């Protein structure tokens, strides 16, 4: 016992069109509306201000007075999503969307979801695989690739795949993971209220004037297994059609749980009235989650070996501030040690994914405590988790997606059981029934939310408090060097990977985003903790060297930021041409074993200079330290960080040096053990 194999039943529930900051932008301990490493626009304001001939900012939807649970969905086409992305700038959020997409909810509107988040594990770095519509994301979730072949050509980007119910009438013909599950011999099933032709336009997309209330019989064509040739043309009495595509119910799920005959792996699909789609409120999705939870938790033996994973397909047009890792798509935009075959759209040329943030909640006896996990995951991580548990490896996973995204084994603590019960409120259906009842009956008639009448006087804050967080394998180095001969900027990016209890040795892949504050274009890098054998016989990995030639101005001015995973910040400023003929310092880092930090300052110049280190006042109260460093000199300093929860933000300045010269270092020391969240989140952003 005590391993991943102890898990026996796995349930996957997948809702629609809810971004991260829309739900948990206020929750304490998450990288929410007050991320201190927020992206900065060209004008110098943080990205929380968006310019569309006027200044737009996020605002709090207050269901107690308006109808925020009934808002029409926005436009989230592929072109719209990529124009939002803007090749890493992420600043045209209001260019294509509409103002109402900037709203966010609070605990007063969704008590059930916030109770779940406070009680169960939440991922704040979960990204959608394709920056596009629903079906391709669900195609990735059910197959692991949205193309007939893994060469990057003919990848579906619009929407054709379907079952001829709500306008989607296509058929795709590559190997699907449930087929591998059937071939292997693992019991799998799909829970939905109806099969073929259950959903109807006449029922759901005509405002449903006859009912407009509830439909517990259809499935909204969200079954991605039904779009494949083998399934769509399987024998009517065949095993595949029995296991996958039929009519079932959540009451039958409760019956199966109480009979100790739960299918090993269950895809739970939702009816349209409950699947969180913007035509319907989050309260209905809460009620369905309550039904699933009370059905599942109705037995000790079943709950002692069950893992329930709730996630969403895409974030729709709802606002999210982070910028997702992406693979290089042309020249002059960075290099990756791992071959990006099949990850780049051939016709368009821009990369497919990954995309913005969507919530992921893990409910299991091994996933309590209200923890927050900073590793980056995509839809393929679920299939990789099934691979890790059952051993059936899906080859359809693109190599870049295999390297970048994790396998969800870092969320759960399998060294124990923790088989305790769950709070009575979340399993108590009738109060959630009351919430659904007065949500439909009251918030229906309230006026709709605007932005021209509910403009915010300030950017939204965050709930007070920290949360314990889970260890991540990312430890990074980013050093800058100036070529005194060629006058170029050389960036050394490095990774090692942290050993984990869930990761036997510590394979990991990190993505770096380099943001030009003044001039240039964002440049992305992918490094890995293991060697990668390139097609030419080389051995890439563990270290990358790049040259930032195009960032320089006409007079040598350079000013840029280096981002990453888990709040890795390195801000570099200065100038080059005049810097040649006097001294210059350089800053290097070393992660001590016991969670402390070591800072080394290296001088190769010609005259002595004084260098002062002044930490941010929030983390610690000891004073700045200054050293008079000579030419060809170096000194090392040990910085204690246990009282700051193992986070650092240092500003290194110097005298007798160039103007505008300033170095900024910031991040979290990774040691392989769970720790707390960032203390700086609850400090007001502006
Ligand atoms: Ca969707």
């Amino acid at each position: 016992t005590g391993t991943i194999q102890d898990v026996q039943h796995v349930v996957i529930l997948m809702q629609e069109n809810r971004s991260f900051d829309h739900y948990f932008g206020h929750l304490n301990g998450v990288r929410g509306f007050n991320d201190p490493r927020a992206l900065k626009r060209q004008d110098g304001k943080p990205v929380w201000y968006q310019n569309y001939k006027y200044e737009f900012s996020p605002y709090h939807w207050d269901t107690k007075v308006t109808s925020a649970q009934w808002v029409s969905s926005q436009n989230h086409e592929w072109s719209a999503f990529h124009a939002i992305w803007n090749q890493g700038r992420n600043d045209k959020w209001m260019a294509v969307q509409y103002p109402e997409a900037m709203g966010y909810f609070k605990r007063g509107d969704i008590p059930y979801y916030y109770a779940l988040a406070d009680a169960f594990t939440l991922c704040e770095a979960y990204h959608q695989s394709m920056m596009g519509p629903t079906n391709p994301n669900r195609l990735y979730h059910m197959s692991g690739r949205a193309a007939p072949s893994g060469d990057g050509k003919d990848v579906h980007i619009g929407n054709d795949m379907g079952d001829g119910t709500i306008g989607a009438s296509g058929t795709v013909d590559w190997t699907t993971y449930p087929e591998r599950l059937s071939a292997a011999g693992v019991d799998w099933r799909v829970y939905q209220e109806g099969g073929y032709r259950s959903s109807s336009l006449w029922y759901l997309y005509v405002d449903a004037y006859w009912k407009y209330r509830l439909q517990e019989q259809n499935n909204y064509d969200c079954n991605a297994l039904a779009w494949f040739r083998n399934f769509k043309n399987a024998p009517r009495d065949s095993d595949l059609w029995q296991r996958a595509m039929l009519a079932r119910g959540v009451d039958q799920l409760r019956k199966d749980v109480q009979e100790n005959t739960l299918p090993q792996v269950s895809w739970i699909v939702a009816p349209y009235c409950y699947c969180e789609h913007p035509w319907w409120g989050p309260s209905f999705g809460e009620y369905y989650v309550t039904r699933v939870l009370d059905a599942l938790t109705s037995n000790p033996e079943v709950w002692a070996r069950t893992v329930f994973i709730l996630n969403y397909d895409e974030g729709d047009g709802f606002y999210d501030h982070a910028s997702a890792p992406v693979p290089p798509w042309k020249d002059g935009v960075g290099l990756s040690t791992v071959s990006t075959a099949g990850e780049i759209e051939a016709s368009s040329g821009l990369p497919i994914g990954l995309g913005h943030r969507v919530p992921l909640i893990a409910i299991s006896p091994w996933s309590k405590g209200g923890k927050v996990s900073a590793e980056v995951f995509d839809h393929t991580s679920v299939l990789r988790f099934l691979e890790r548990r059952f051993g059936v490896v899906e080859e359809n996973i693109s190599p870049w997606r295999r390297a970048v995204c994790g396998d969800l084994t870092s969320l759960f603590d399998f060294q124990d059981a923790g088989d305790t019960q769950v709070a009575p409120d979340l399993t108590n259906v009738p109060q959630s029934d009351a919430r659904k009842e007065d949500a439909y009956w009251q918030q229906f008639y309230r006026p709709s939310p605007k932005y021209w009448s509910y403009e915010p006087k300030s950017l939204p804050g965050q709930e007070k408090g920290q949360r314990p967080t889970l260890a991540v394998p990312y430890q990074l180095h980013a050093t800058l060097a100036l070529d005194i001969a060629a006058g170029k900027l050389r960036l050394t990016l490095g990774n090692d990977g942290m050993s984990l209890p869930g990761n036997p040795q510590g394979h990991s892949a990190a993505v770096f985003q380099v943001q030009p504050r003044e001039v240039g274009n964002p440049r992305f890098y992918t490094v890995t903790s293991y060697p990668v054998v390139q097609e030419s016989g080389e051995e890439l990995g563990r270290t990358l060297n790049d040259e930032l030639d195009d960032l320089l101005d006409a007079n040598g001015r350079y000013a840029f930021e280096v981002h990453g995973p888990n709040g890795f910040f390195r801000e570099f400023h200065g100038n080059l041409h005049l810097a040649a003929q006097m001294a210059r310092p350089e800053v290097s880092v070393t992660y001590q074993r016991n969670g402390n930090l070591q800072l080394n300052i290296r001088n190769l110049g010609r005259l002595p200079c004084s260098v002062t280190v002044t930490p941010n006042p929030a983390y610690t109260q000891e004073g700045s330290r200054r050293y008079e460093l000579e030419p060809n000199q170096a000194i090392s300093e040990v910085w204690l960080l246990r009282s700051s929860q193992g986070w650092y933000d240092l500003s290194v300045t110097a005298s007798n040096t160039e103007a505008n010269y300033l170095r900024r270092l910031a991040g979290h020391v990774e040691t392989g053990k769970p720790s707390r969240s960032d203390p700086l989140l609850d400090i007001a952003a502006t």
